[PDB]
């Protein structure tokens, strides 16, 4: 441990910080804190077992290096990065200093019934971030209330934390073609999770909580209806279509039915991204032009984001390797 940190433990795991960092407190391997430095509140995460495995230590340095990239209002936004290793000899801890929001989605839902320009607003920065992200070459692929933090003001951003316990299940919120092994999924997994997120915005609850894989689709059959053979096969391997063909086929059921109530253009916009074929959903950018969201839509201050180079860390390299590469990533911060 460095000179001018300090050491302690949360809930039965060592935290060695910078004095800059005080009143950690786990929200939470993650704890808000107060950055002296920054003068403001933060999140610090200490990565786990960075350098466990080569798979971690590639990872460990994606997670770093994707959000020195990622700079927007509605992306979690990285403020610093420290070790408390004095070299290399010793690097095997990382942690990673954030934004810290009021709450999360979940948070939200729970004490209050959303009005529906909430609801827009909430909607419309979700969107915008993930307008950024996909224009980056990223796939979010966690999308669910618990990674989306927000202020007492709805200021919005997306994160991502990478079962007893506030647990929300990624299974509530996933694309159908990622359930169904479809390998070659695209970006629109986003926007189906978006669809779900807004659908519980709006109706205080979870549009489709299975409790299991085959509740799973059978809840989302219900609603979006059973496909064609055709589009079956475009979503799902070949071992994964006898699930959705045991079904009894369901039809398409109306989304003004389900949403009795909402704002027309709510449903309009939901029916738009809760379909099973891809090429039908709305991508982020487009979505951000719905009438839904002629409030706070401003094409000029929807930015895009530099493609987001996968080479360095895409390229076979030892355990050593990663160690050394990383650690110049972590000290250049
Ligand atoms: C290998 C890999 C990693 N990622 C990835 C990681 C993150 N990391 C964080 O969000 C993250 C990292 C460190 C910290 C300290 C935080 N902060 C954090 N974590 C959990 C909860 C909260 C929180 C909760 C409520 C209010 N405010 C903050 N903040 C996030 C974010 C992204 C994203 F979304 F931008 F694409 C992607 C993708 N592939
Ligand atoms: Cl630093």
């Amino acid at each position: 441990m460095r000179a001018g940190f300090y050491r302690q433990e949360l809930n039965k795991t060592v935290w060695e910080v910078p004095q800059r960092l005080q009143g950690l407190r786990p929200v939470g391997s993650v704890c808000s804190a107060y950055d002296a430095r920054l003068r403001q509140k933060v999140a610090v995460k200490k990565l786990s077992r960075p350098f466990q495995s080569l798979i971690h230590a590639r990872r460990t340095y994606r997670e770093l290096r994707l959000l020195k990239h990622l700079k927007h209002e509605n992306v979690i936004g990285l403020l610093d990065v420290f070790t408390p290793a004095t070299s290399i000899e010793d690097f095997s801890e990382v942690y990673l200093v954030t934004t810290l929001m009021g709450a999360d989605l979940n948070n939200i839902v729970k004490c209050q019934a959303l009005s529906d320009e909430h609801v827009q607003f909430l909607v419309y920065q979700l969107l915008r971030g993930l307008k950024y992200i996909h224009s980056a070459g990223i796939i979010h692929r966690d999308l669910k209330p618990s990674n989306v933090a927000v202020n007492e003001d709805c200021e919005l951003r997306i994160l991502d934390f990478g079962e007893e316990m506030g647990y929300v299940a990624t299974r509530w919120y996933r694309a159908p073609e990622i359930m169904l092994n479809w390998m070659h999924y695209n970006q629109t997994v986003d926007i189906w999770s978006v669809g779900c997120i807004m659908a519980e915005l709006l109706q205080g609850k979870a549009l489709f909580p299975g409790s299991d894989y085959i509740d799973q689709l059978k809840r989302i059959m219900e609603v979006v209806g059973t496909p064609s053979p055709e589009v079956l096969a475009k979503i799902s391997s070949e071992h994964a279509r006898t699930y959705i063909q045991s079904l009894p086929p369901m039809p398409q059921k109306d989304l003004s039915s389900i949403f009795r109530g909402a704002n027309p253009l709510a449903i309009d916009l939901l029916g738009r991204m809760l379909v099973l074929d891809s090429d039908q959903r709305v991508s982020a950018a487009e979505a951000l032009a719905h009438a839904y969201f002629s409030q706070y839509h401003d094409p000029e201050d929807e930015p895009e984001a530099e493609p987001y180079d996968e080479s360095v860390e895409a390229k076979e390299r030892t355990l050593e390797e990663w160690k050394e590469l990383t650690y110049q990533e972590v000290l250049s911060f």
